[PDB]
């Protein structure tokens, strides 16, 4: 076995281990653990029997969490068991053994991705430079919120250059000199579209012909 | 004005005010704000000049933050602190706003952020799986809540030896015999509203190009 004081020290430390999707963690019946906590004096409120061999936990016993080898339903962490990382687990078995006729209870970490909405004070509105294929020198500046959509913008350009509700158009994002990317997701927000301060947007009007002025 | 102890504490809880989309907050130059702090004993480790005129902030001055009109790459907390409407008015009513100056009002914007939550998955989700032509031939698998409809379909395809060539579609079949189409391959089992013991049915397109269920 080990020094009783390092047993609690090391385990105390391993319990802090951070969850990494994929890693394997093991279950330990909360009852056995308590026998082990009492006997190692883990808690500052029950560290009064460490050493007593009448509170020797013996082999690790997980049978409480088991109906068959099959995990009882509605089990709650720190309630019916605690969890340990590969390391801290092996350390426990190498001090006490695993009660013959039982296989370890291994489970995996699951990661759930999600898009949270958070509020910030928009100190800088995104400043765009707007113009039209006809006259590239007539640049008009507008400031939008990052939460504003492309649609909100296209409609603003339309209004600025008095483009008819009935005329078809397309919108181009000018990322770098001589480089044009379409902006064809009306409902995309400025943030989601990756438009940044000072960016040039070019609107193109469809010819009375059907053809586009740019090709 | 108001006494220093209340100025400090008033402003202190106001700073903790919550960010609500559409709300208006006001910028204050850190230069002025650091002075106010010292003048009011805001920071507890720095109360030594509390009430000295040496550190009397003055009227509120944001000209540091302007060009001759907002300077770029200002940082929050470093160049400026932000105050709710009420906190602003208080400061103005205490030291007012320097002449030739307007407040710097900005609004709360809401924005997306991708975060990841992790846990030990103690109980996997059990599903029943079958091929549409054969309903009585049911096979159970246990999946992770993180698995996708696509990952599940692939698995089912193996179980029933459905060569890739065959196109397939997937259904959640309810006790009522309602067939719900699972047609978002990238939804996780959870995001797809799939639950322990539910029944999934894989349907193969006919050779002639028609679907069994139409």
């Amino acid at each position: 076995a080990a020094d009783l004081d390092t047993q609690r020290s090391d385990i105390a430390t391993l319990l802090k281990t951070s969850l990494r999707k994929g890693d394997t963690w093991y279950l330990v019946d909360s009852r056995w653990f308590k026998q082990w906590k009492k006997y190692v004096g883990f808690d500052s409120w029950d560290k009064y029997q460490m050493g007593d061999q009448n509170v020797y936990p013996g082999p690790i016993d997980n049978s409480g969490l088991l109906k068959d080898q099959s995990l009882k339903e509605h089990l709650i962490d720190e309630l019916d068991y605690i969890l340990l990382p590969t390391e801290g687990w092996n350390k426990l078995v190498s001090w006490y053994t695993l009660m013959e006729g039982q296989e370890p209870i291994a489970r995996k970490v699951v990661e759930q991705g999600m898009f949270v909405k958070h509020c910030k004070v928009e100190v800088y509105l995104t400043e765009l430079k707007l113009c039209e294929n006809g006259n590239m020198n007539n640049v008009v500046t507008r400031r939008f919120s990052k939460a504003d959509t492309i649609d909100t913008i296209e409609k603003e350009i339309r209004k600025i250059f008095s483009i008819p509700d009935e005329k078809e158009t397309r919108l181009w994002n000018k990322y770098m000199s001589n480089t044009f990317e379409p902006l064809n997701k009306p409902d995309s927000t400025i943030q989601d579209a990756g438009l940044y301060q000072g960016q040039v947007l070019v609107i193109e009007q469809k010819n009375e012909d059907g053809t586009w002025p740019r090709g």
